[PDB]
């Protein structure tokens, strides 16, 4: 058979206002993001990627379809961000990641390696993953 493996990274970066916001409390700015491991754009192949927030963020399923594939906010507090992955295949399953927003103990980040494993893709899709 036919096995495509697209490498990617996903996680956040998170930067210390330097003071807490009093309007708000906030305390850090940080970016949530998919990309792939080396440089490419995934919009020939994926069709749209989810970034599901805490609830009581304003929009909390925020969408994005053109590279970078980020949300950037501001908050005080970690919480667990859904990432899901949907082809332009209708045909390949989502893949659905789940990241610990980290803010705490220069730049924190948080960022881990995966893969999307395409086994025996339509010849068509093969096309978008190459
Ligand atoms: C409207 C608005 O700013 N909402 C908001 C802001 C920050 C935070 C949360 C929600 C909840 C999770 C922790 C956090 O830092």
């Amino acid at each position: 058979g036919v096995t495509i493996v697209k490498p990617i990274v996903y996680g956040n970066v998170a930067r210390y206002f330097g003071k807490k916001r009093e309007e708000d409390g906030h305390t850090h700015q940080w970016t949530v993001y998919v990309k792939p491991y080396r440089n490419e754009d995934m919009s020939a192949y994926v069709k749209k990627i989810q970034f599901k927030l805490h609830e009581s963020y304003g929009n909390p399923l925020r969408v994005v379809t053109k590279p970078p594939y980020e949300i950037t906010e501001t908050g005080w507090g970690e919480f667990e961000i859904i990432i899901k992955i949907f082809f332009i295949d209708p045909n390949e399953r989502p893949v659905t990641l789940y990241h610990l927003l980290k803010l705490f103990q220069k730049t924190v980040v948080s960022e881990f390696y995966d893969e999307m494993i395409f086994q025996d893709p339509t010849a068509m899709m093969q096309q978008l993953l190459t």
